[PDB]
């Protein structure tokens, strides 16, 4: 029964069934509307109540402060100038932004039910190839509320290991649209599955919607690659450890092999993992590399249990036993023949002339006397119901105020300095830092700086490969130098689609600072608060300049790049990033 | 040919391009560029807002 | 780094104030939630002779 | 939870045993790259300490 091995991890699934889906239930009912579903001898009216969400709008207000605006982390003799649309990834600007926006309801998911993924529109895109700089951002996953979550490994990723197991969209009689840009078959299989329930089931979801698509389970890519066996070659060794020492010197002069890494790899393949199921056919997704999106929320747990409890853990009996008082005030009227006294009417029922609430000056007829009885009084003032015990409830109040107030104390602040950075705005940068890696994680095509001829590399060069006499640029005149003039103009070496390990690209990634951190920025942001920092006297009369500029590009600014400084040199300039005007020199 | 055009969503704060955003902080006054006898390249020329 | 005592040892937090520390604002809780169905209905009679 | 160890503790070189107490835990889908050590009847029926 080892045949299927991840489909009982699905049922390794259910042991969230029968405990941790109680736990996301109320994660839905105790954060939004009602809590506790006993149903016993309930009250009348009911239904508006919430007073659950504001307290947390407010504290993520602090999420959104964390823009931080990254660039490349600059180099020392790397100028990326020409470079151009390499590390433009920065520029993308407002070429293409689009579904950010809804960020802030992935704002909500992280507490309130089991957190979500992000999509991605599936590897290459098929809007508009026009050469490079093509790229869209941010867009979430459908759901992943109260079905299913996780068990894989929930710690932390590194992880070279099997990553991101699955993937399930669509809730719909509709949602045949989703697979529809691949072959989109017909209503094949359909089972029945994912059923959430109390077991009474009063209503009816008989609804289902649910596809699961891994294209490469285990597909253990590794090096495991041994050889130079010491007797005969003896097969089925599968050498199980990737370490490297002892081996270092063996045969002294015995035998060389001269031959590069070829992998002819034979592929054990067990299932497509589902139990009856077995539908995808014919592609698969990505390669060696992971640019796949989904990220992680903050939770604990060390059994089973896996729980981060919401901010919503305390008003609770802060707000059902004031749902509950509508009996100990509210339903006395209705237990009450609503406020008749009487004392002596003998009419006994309220007649319609005397009684409609009509203005009598006489309501004549009393007459006291009755059957032998004897002369003192009979007093009806003792008066039925009083209200009871209101002071022990109002003060009630207060304390529970107290008590639903207390958890709102994290890193209070006001202004100035002592700030309030805790984990939630921290560990969510481990979410964004994946933003940079979805880009620039590997570029196969177009990396070339100059165009290179690609594969056909060999270009001008071999004017410099003959005998005879070679000459350069003379005699001056009108034409004497003019930018690609022949030098060599090529690129030795080599350059091809995912060389990995040699350096020259991968080197660009997130800074994760304070607020505003340094292109040039963090210098000027040190100057904390009032002013004065600043040293002063007459050098920065002439050392202030140029770099002075946090405009870069604007509008008109494109004027002084070329001119600069210029009439009397001498003393000298940055001469910056681009030294394009050497001309009477 | 999707996504090439010149006009896009440029959201984020308030500030105009136009000789505001160095002043445009509103609490935030001045001391950002301090004195210089040069700066007359910023200060003859660049303080000149025609729209 | 804390103190010790012998060997090592229970670990001391700073919960060990708090497990009774929140005392007995739980005894509020005693009067209202669910003892009302201990108490047989609070009987408002008199004069009631309808046998 | 289960592993408590008494040793050293003190000196962040540790010229002590130099190996720290070792103790590794998960659940049934630890199959992952772990198949590259060991696994030969992979499962030595021990246990460890469960309360």
């Amino acid at each position: 029964e080892s045949i299927l091995s991840r489909f009982d991890a699905d049922w390794t699934a259910s042991d969230e069934a029968r405990r941790e889906a109680k736990n996301d239930l109320f994660f839905s009912r105790v954060s939004q509307w009602d809590d506790w579903l006993s149903q016993y001898t309930t009250l009348q009216y009911r239904g508006q109540f919430d007073v659950v969400r504001p307290v947390v709008r407010k504290l993520v207000s602090e999420m959104r402060q964390n823009p931080i605006d990254v660039l490349y982390r600059p180099k020392d003799g790397a100028r990326p100038d020409a470079a151009d649309v390499l590390m433009g990834m920065y520029r993308t600007d407002m070429r293409h932004n689009t579904a950010k926006i809804a960020v802030n309801i992935a704002v909500r998911e992280q507490i309130e039910a089991g957190v979500g993924a992000w999509r991605l529109v599936t590897d290459y895109e098929d809007q508009s190839p026009t050469s490079n700089n093509q790229v869209i951002r941010r867009e979430p996953i459908h759901s992943a509320c109260s079905h299913v979550i996780w068990d894989s490994n929930s710690k932390l990723m590194d992880k070279s290991d099997a990553r991101h197991c699955t993937v399930i969209h669509s809730m719909s009689q509709n949602g045949w649209e989703d697979f529809a840009e691949k072959y989109d078959l017909d209503a094949d299989d359909i089972p029945s599955f994912q059923n959430p329930n109390d077991w009474v089931f009063p209503w009816l979801t008989q609804d289902t919607i649910q596809i699961a698509e891994f294209y490469e389970v285990v597909e253990k890519k590794e090096t495991a690659f041994i050889y130079q066996d010491p007797v005969t070659g003896e097969p089925v060794s599968y050498f199980k450890r990737d370490i490297k020492d002892v081996i270092d010197d063996l045969a002294d002069s015995g035998f060389i092999k001269i031959a590069e890494r070829q992998i002819k790899r034979r592929r054990v393949y067990k299932s497509i993992i589902t139990c009856t199921a077995v539908l995808k056919d014919k592609q698969l997704i990505a390669g060696e590399h992971i640019p796949i999106v989904p990220v992680f929320g903050e939770w604990g747990f060390v059994e089973d249990k896996e729980v981060y409890e919401g901010v919503v853990r305390l008003t609770k009996d802060g707000q059902r036993l004031r749902n509950m008082i509508m009996s100990f005030n509210a339903d006395i009227v209705a237990r009450t023949p609503k406020k008749k006294p009487f004392f002596w009417p003998e009419q006994i029922a309220g007649f319609e002339h005397m009684y409609d609430g009509n203005d009598d000056y006489p309501y004549y007829l009393l007459n006291r006397t009755d059957e032998n009885s004897g002369d003192l009084p009979t007093q009806p003032l003792a008066y039925y119901e009083n209200p009871e015990v209101p002071q022990a409830n109002a003060y009630m109040l207060e304390a529970a105020t107290s008590a639903v107030k207390e958890v709102a104390t994290l890193g209070v602040d006001t202004e100035a300095v002592n700030g309030g950075q805790v984990a939630f705005d921290t560990v969510n940068q481990l979410n964004m830092r994946a933003d940079l890696e979805t880009y620039v994680f590997q570029d196969n095509l177009a990396t070339a700086m100059r165009r290179d001829g690609e594969i056909y590399q060999s270009i001008v060069n071999d004017i410099y490969d003959v005998p005879r006499n070679v000459t350069i640029t003379l005699e001056d005149g009108s034409e004497k130098d003019v930018q690609l003039m022949a030098e060599v103009v090529d690129l030795a070496t080599g350059e091809k689609q995912v060389l990995n390990d040699i350096r020259g690209r991968y080197e660009c990634y997130t800074d994760v600072g304070p607020s505003f951190q340094s292109m040039k920025q963090q210098n000027r942001a040190e100057i904390l608060e009032l002013l004065g920092k600043t040293p002063q006297g007459t050098p920065e009369y002439q050392l202030l300049l140029l770099q002075y500029f946090t405009l870069l590009d604007g509008k008109g600014v494109e004027m002084m790049r070329d001119y600069a400084n210029k009439q009397l040199i001498q003393m000298g300039v940055k001469k910056p990033e681009t030294p394009e005007e050497q001309q009477w020199l």
